């Protein structure tokens, strides 16, 4: 049962993963009706993946597209033992397809950094904690991070990573794909979005056609 040391937003250690654009100014129309959410739908900066800015957004505080800057976490997730698979995470409460889960925390480092590491400090690690950032930079979530740090692999995922752009530095959020009910284990495909380690390990999401590997 593994320690880490909690945080509520990244740490960043030697680089900084700017994205390059500003999420800037939608044409979203706020609606008359004081809890009917804006910036939904059709969302300007949403269909790019860039959060509003809270000084440019239209739909003021009914703008529904800063989830991650204002730390939207579900409130409902519990850590778990997973059979054969240490420990897991799972929802309390059904969740909806799309919907925001949490953000991703660790400590931001560049590749050339999170190799040194996994050399001098997790080289004997049998679970790994670390996801792609984006331009050989990388979330180590092994020291610092947050409960999603606990989610596991599955070949037939039902929550994916998302890369945004929010007040222009990539963050990495993780949403449902599909509705879970009550008591679902999450899980993401990390194959995609986790960092390529060199060592493999055997799967046992128990999906009809799973690849049988992680990595
Ligand atoms: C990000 S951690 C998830 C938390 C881990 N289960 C624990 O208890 O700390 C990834 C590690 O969990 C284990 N794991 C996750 N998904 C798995 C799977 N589908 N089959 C076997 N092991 C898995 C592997 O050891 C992997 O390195
Ligand atoms: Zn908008
Ligand atoms: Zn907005
Ligand atoms: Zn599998």
């Amino acid at each position: 049962a593994g320690s880490y040391k909690k945080i509520r937003s990244n740490v960043y250690v030697d680089v900084k993963p700017l994205s390059g654009y500003e999420a800037t100014t939608c044409n979203c129309k706020k609606p008359d009706d004081d809890t009917r959410k804006g910036c939904v739908d059709d969302c300007l900066n949403r269909m790019i993946f860039a959060e509003c800015s809270p000084n440019t957004c239209p739909c003021g505080e009914q703008c529904c597209n800063q989830r991650i800057q204002r730390h939207e976490w579900v409130q409902c997730l519990e850590r778990f033992r997973a059979e054969e698979k240490g420990w897991g995470i799972r929802t309390k409460e059904p969740l909806k397809a799309g919907q925001f889960i949490i953000e991703y925390l660790g400590e931001v480092v560049s590749e050339q950094e999170f190799r040194n590491r996994m050399i001098e400090q997790y080289h004997n690690h049998s679970d790994h904690y670390c996801l792609n950032l984006d331009s050989g930079m990388v979330i180590d979530s092994y020291r610092m991070g947050n409960e999603a740090r606990f989610i596991n692999h599955s070949c037939d995922p039902n929550c994916e990573m998302q890369k945004w752009s929010v007040n222009g530095v990539y963050r990495i959020g993780l949403y449902a794909l599909k509705d879970m009910p009550a008591g679902t284990e999450l899980t993401y495909d990390y194959n995609f979005h986790s960092f390529n380690v060199e060592k493999q390990q055997l799967c046992k999401c128990g999906f009809e056609k799973c690849r049988g590997i992680i990595g």
